[PDB]
C-alpha cells in the first residue's frame, strides 16, 4: 500500500509550434490548448492504480475535485484522505511546450498550500501503515511535516522534491533527505541538490538506501550506497508529444514494480515503459495501458526474458 | 456608432512576485484570475461604459453567454458576434512580474472564424457605423474587414497591435491605406516601418492621423502635415497590471472623438481610462467614477480641460 503525497492540480497545456527564441515581453502564439488532471501526486497515484497497485492519494484540493476524485477512484485510488479546501481552488499548472519539448510554465499553488494541515497519523489510523510514503512536490511545510511524521511513525518514505527544489533552501533540502528509502531526482536536480546542501555524493548516499537519477533520453541510474549502479536506457519513443509528467510516470511504474517484488533493473524497465507512454501523449494521465503492447515494447527494448518477468506481475 | 472588430477572449492573468530574469522557465505565481478580454471586447466595454453607441463584431464560442450579458449590460450591441459551433473562445494566458513585464501565450480558437463575418451584414442590420476598428483578430478577418470598409465607404481605424508580429510586410501595407486612424505603440511603429519598407512620410500620406502610444511617456498624435500633439499620462498611484491599457486608451480617445472633442482632449480622456485600467487587474474590471475622473483629469491637465472633457459624459 503506497501513500502518495504531493500536488493535486489542473494542467493547462499549450503547444507552441516554434522554438523558444526571444533574446521583457514574450508572447507565443499556440495551436493547442488542453486542460487535464495533474499534480505529481495525482499523476503517480493514477499510474499506480492503473498498473493494479494499492495506493492512496494524500494532498490538498479545492471543491472542484469531485470529477477528479471519480476519475482516480475509478482506477482504484483511495481518495478518502484528500483535504478539500472550502475556499481555495485546486492548484493550476500552466505550461507551453515547443517543438523540442522545451517548456515555459507557471504554477499557482492555491489549495496546495493547505496540505500542511494534513496528518499522516490520520491516514495510518484509517488504512494502517503504508509500505511506502512518497513525499512529492507539495506545499514546502507540508513536505517537511510529512517527512518528520514518517520518521516518527516508522514509515518508509521516498524523497521526491522535484520542482520544489528550486524554492527550497539548503537546510530545507537536507532536512528532506535523511532516512529516505529512495531519493528521486533528475540529473540537473541532483547537481542542484549537491550544491545547495553542501553535501558530497557520499554524504547523500550514506543517508539513503537508493538514489534514482533520471537522465531524460539517456535513461535512468539506480545507485546503491556501496556504489553498485544499474543503468537502464529508455524505451525508445515513436513520438515526442509532451514531456509533462514523464518523471512521475517513471516513479510510479518503478515503485509499482518494486511493490510487486521485482528487482531494481526490472522495476526501472517497467518505469521506463510508463514514462514513454506518457511522453507519447498530451497530458499526464491520458495514456492508455495495453498489456500486449507493453509486453512487446518491453521485449524490444530489454529482451523477451525481462519482458516476461515484468508482465508476469501485472 | 462605432463597430469594434477584433479578438474576443478569456484572459487568464497571473502575477509573478519576482523579476523576469532567469530552456525550462518555471515561475511560481501568487495570483490567478480569469477575466473577460480580447481587444475588441475591451474596447467595446470601455466605449459602452463611457456612454457611446458601439457594436461588437467578433468570433466567440458558445460559452459567450455571460460575456454577452455583461457587455449588453454596459450598452454594447452583441447581435453580430459570430458563435462557433465547435470552437471555444480564444484564451490569453499571461504572467506579469513586478516591473509589468509580461510572458504570455495566445490560443486563437474560435477567433479564426472571424474571417466568416461580413461587415455588410452589420451595416444592413444597424446602418453604416461612423467608424470601424480593425483590432487584433484573425489575420484574414482583418484583411477582409479592411477591404470591406474600403468597398462600402466605411471609415476605419487600423489597430493591428499584437498581430503585427505575425503579419508580413505586404500584409501590414494592405492594412494601412485609407485608414482614418493608425494606432500602434512606439515599438510597433518602428516594426511597422521596418517590415513595410515605408518611411514615416510614406505612412502619413495614406492616413488621416497617426496615434503612437509611448507607455509612461504618454501618447503622440501626428497629422499628415506634421502637426503633433503630445499628451502625458495621467500619473498612476499603482502599476497593477498593464493588460488592456492600450485598448482602454483607444476606447477613451475614440469615445471623445465621437463626442466631438478635439484631438488633445480626446487623448486626455483616453489617458484617464488607460490609467484606470493600469491600476486594476483585468481589462474590464475598472470602475467609472465621474467625480474621480474629473478630479484626476484636472490634476493632470488643468481644470479647464477637465471640465471640457466631463461636459460630454
Ligand atoms: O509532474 C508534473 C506535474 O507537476 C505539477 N507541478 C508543476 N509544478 C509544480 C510545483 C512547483 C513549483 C515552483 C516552485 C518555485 C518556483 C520558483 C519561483 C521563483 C524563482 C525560482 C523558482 C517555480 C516553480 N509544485 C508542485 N507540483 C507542480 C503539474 O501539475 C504537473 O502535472
Ligand atoms: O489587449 C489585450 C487583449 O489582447 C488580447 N490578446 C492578446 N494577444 C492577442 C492576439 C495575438 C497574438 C500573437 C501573434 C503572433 C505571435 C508570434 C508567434 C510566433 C512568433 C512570433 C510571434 C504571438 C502572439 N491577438 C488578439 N488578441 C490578443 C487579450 O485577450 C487581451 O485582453
Ligand atoms: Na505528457
Ligand atoms: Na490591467
Amino acid at each position: 500500500t503506497i501513500a502518495v503525497t504531493g500536488s493535486i492540480a489542473t494542467d493547462h497545456l499549450m503547444r507552441f509550434p516554434g522554438r523558444f527564441s526571444e533574446q521583457v515581453s514574450l508572447s507565443f502564439l499556440v495551436d493547442d490548448l488542453v486542460m487535464h488532471r495533474g499534480g505529481v501526486a495525482g499523476n503517480m497515484a493514477f499510474a499506480i492504480g492503473v498498473l493494479g497497485g494499492e495506493v492512496a492519494l494524500v494532498g490538498a484540493a479545492g471543491a472542484d475535485f469531485a470529477d477528479y476524485r471519480d476519475w482516480l477512484k475509478a482506477r482504484g485510488v483511495n481518495c478518502d484522505h484528500v483535504l478539500i479546501s472550502e475556499t481555495a481552488h485546486t492548484a493550476r499548472f500552466t505550461c507551453t511546450t515547443d517543438v523540442d519539448m522545451a517548456q515555459i510554465a507557471s504554477f499557482y499553488p492555491g489549495a496546495m498550500s493547505e496540505a500542511r494541515n494534513i496528518k499522516l497519523a490520520d491516514v495510518v489510523s484509517a488504512i494502517g501503515k503504508p509500505e511506502l510514503v512518497i513525499i512529492g512536490a507539495n506545499d514546502p511545510e507540508a513536505m517537511f511535516l510529512h517527512t518528520e511524521e514518517c520518521r516518527k511513525l516508522g514509515l518508509a518514505f521516498a524523497a521526491d522534491p522535484s520542482q520544489q527544489l528550486a524554492r527550497l533552501s539548503g537546510e530545507e533540502i537536507r532536512r528532506l533527505v535523511n532516512g529516505a528509502a529512495y531519493l528521486f531526482t533528475n540529473d540537473y536536480e541532483w547537481d542542484l541538490l549537491l550544491s545547495k546542501t553542501g553535501w558530497s555524493e557520499a554524504d547523500v548516499m550514506a543517508q539513503i538506501d537508493l538514489r534514482v537519477t533520471t537522465l531524460g533520453p539517456k535513461g535512468v541510474d539506480l545507485v546503491e550506497p556501496d556504489g553498485t549502479t544499474i543503468h537502464v536506457g529508455v524505451v525508445p519513443e515513436t513520438s515526442q508529444t509532451d514531456p509533462t509528467g514523464v518523471g512521475d510516470a517513471f516513479r510510479a511504474g518503478f515503485l509499482t514494480g518494486r511493490s510487486a517484488g521485482l528487482g531494481l533493473e526490472r522495476s526501472a524497465q517497467l518505469g521506463s515503459l510508463v514514462a514513454v507512454l506518457v511522453l507519447e501523449s498530451t497530458g499526464t494521465q491520458e495514456w492508455q495501458w495495453d498489456y500486449e503492447a507493453a509486453a512487446s515494447r518491453l521485449a524490444g527494448a530489454y529482451g523477451e526474458h525481462a519482458a516476461a518477468e515484468i508482465v508476469a506481475v501485472l
